[PDB]
């Protein structure tokens, strides 16, 4: 499950990253 593993990294830079401006809502 590389593609998960590392996704729980890659998760944080993704979050700490969406949050600049709430992207969250799909825009980006």
């Amino acid at each position: 499950a590389i593609i998960r593993i590392l996704q729980q990294l890659l998760f944080i830079h993704f979050r700490i990253g969406c949050r600049h401006s709430r992207i969250g809502v799909t825009r980006q």
